[PDB]
């Protein structure tokens, strides 16, 4: 039951929270200043929405596998390892006043992925 994480920078975060709210039919999960996130069920998505600093167009932050808990990510940092992508690995860390465990991956253009529980 994991779900992807889609990271967005938004030139304007209270417009975008507007549109993502009808879009989904339901508002965030948390507002900070210049963040938002929404947990959105179907489809299971956790979308985060970053404001960039006086941008002009909507782009990709980073993506992102939210799963169950701290095992799947480790179980995911070692497939990944094992397939031979390099990984960095987080461990129990802070930001967002939050908690997680992580592994990051970067796609060949430079998306980054990271693959976590909170
Ligand atoms: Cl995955
Ligand atoms: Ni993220």
């Amino acid at each position: 039951m994991s779900r992807v994480q889609l990271a967005l920078r938004v030139p304007d975060l209270e417009a975008s929270i507007g549109f993502y709210s009808k879009l989904f039919g339901t508002g965030p999960a948390k507002v900070r200043p210049g963040y938002a996130n929404f947990a959105i069920a179907e489809p299971p998505l956790k979308l985060v929405l970053i404001e960039g600093a006086g941008e002009d167009a909507t782009r990709l932050d980073h993506l992102g596998v939210e799963v169950e808990d701290s095992a799947q990510v480790g179980h995911a940092a070692r497939r990944l390892k094992e397939s031979g992508l390099a990984t960095v690995e987080e461990n129990d860390t802070a930001c967002c006043y939050a908690v997680q465990d992580k592994v990051w991956v970067t796609g060949p253009g430079g998306e980054p992925w990271e693959v976590y529980v909170v």
